[PDB]
């Protein structure tokens, strides 16, 4: 097999809210490419790679019925002790293993895929808002090559 994950991707799903702020159509459905990460760079449980800086845009966000937006990412957990790492969707065609992808909160902290684990306070403004997060690989051993692609649904909380 190759030495990389052939370029992994994380597809984020939105449309969870339409109350105070409507998530942008490009943010309710976006697939950020992490690229072909080198497996030799992640050869130990706890190894972290460079993150991408993707953004969740909110169109017409009201701060009279809300205050701060904090999203909760729910996705496949790679392990019980690694419920904060998105597991690679297993297509049984050669998915990646001993790694995964974590969504870092706006403060730079890995979010648990609990569904009720929200990010930090994104102070909302009346108008166009954008919540920037960082997606990076996290090794749970010796990063092995394969399809490193995951799915994550985010739930913004402002009320």
């Amino acid at each position: 097999a190759a030495t990389t994950v052939n370029g992994g991707t994380v597809h984020f799903k939105g449309e969870v809210v339409n109350a105070a702020c409507a998530v942008d159509a490009g943010s309710v459905d976006q697939t950020v490419q992490l690229g072909q990460v080198r497996t030799a760079s992640l050869a130990q449980e706890g190894a972290t790679s460079s993150a991408v800086g993707f953004n969740i845009q909110l169109n017409d966000c009201d701060t009279n019925v809300a205050s701060k937006a904090a999203v909760a990412f729910l996705g496949t957990a790679i392990d019980a002790g690694h419920t904060n790492v998105l597991a690679l969707q297993s297509s049984a065609a050669g998915s990646a293993t001993n790694v995964g992808v974590q969504i870092l909160d706006r403060t730079g902290a890995a979010l648990t895929l609990d569904g009720a684990t929200f990010s930090s306070e994104t102070t909302l403004n009346n108008g166009t808002n954008t919540i920037p997060f960082q997606a990076r690989y996290f090794a749970t051993g010796a990063a092995t090559p394969g399809a490193a692609n995951a799915d994550a649904t985010f739930k913004v909380q402002y009320q």
